This record gives C-alpha cells, structure tokens and sequence, in this order.
C-alpha cells in the first residue's frame, strides 16, 4: 500500500517517486521521468524535511513545497507544484496528468517562482 508522494532513490545519483501504488509492486517514477514498477526492497524510504531549501542562482527561494514555471525541458513551458525536491532537481506535480501522477522533474535553475 506505502503511500502517495512517496519519493525513493533508485540510485546514488537517480531519484523516483511514487505515482501507482499496487499490491503486487509499486509504480515509481525514474528522475528522468519514466515510470517503472518496482517492489519495496527495490525502492527506499525516505522522509522529506522541511529545512531542505534550496536557492535560485536568480536571487530566487525555492522550497519542495512550493510553486514554481517550468520552461527548461520537453514538458516545460508549463507551471507545476513543487512536491519533492532532490539536489538540484525537484519533483514538480501536474494536475493535467494523472495516468503518470502527473508528476516529473525539472532543473531549479531553469525553474522560476511565479510570485
């Protein structure tokens, strides 16, 4: 069952998220923002912690709750929520897709606060 939001590291340099939760496995969604079924030993566990912030080269504050423009990437051009945020990569969420969870990351350095 875990749970919805649920962020897990696939590597030491790859992060996922969790956006389908099955019985059988559970769907985590690879940083480069692909989902894959995956079983709990296969994902980890990790709690987010409301210090983690993180600082826009633009004199910008960023926080993994928060929302902020995407315009880098293939998908950007859009705005997104902040949910998880990961180094110098953050977890935004997309209402407008829900198959995926609607959730994919972005750069912090291309991502802009709108207020």
């Amino acid at each position: 069952q875990h749970e919805w939001g649920e962020l897990v590291q696939l590597d030491p340099q790859t992060v996922g998220v969790i956006v389908r939760l099955e019985r059988e496995t559970f769907q985590v969604l690879n940083m480069y923002g692909k989902v894959v079924t995956v079983r709990h030993q296969a994902v980890t566990r990790k709690k987010d912690n409301r210090f983690a912030v993180a600082l826009d080269s633009e004199q910008n504050n960023i926080h993994v709750k928060d929302i902020v423009k995407v315009i880098d990437g293939p998908h950007s051009g859009r705005e997104g929520e902040i949910r998880h945020l990961f180094r110098s990569f953050a977890f935004l969420h997309c209402k407008k897709l829900v198959e995926n969870g609607g959730m994919f990351v972005c750069k912090t350095r291309h991502l802009v606060l709108a207020g």
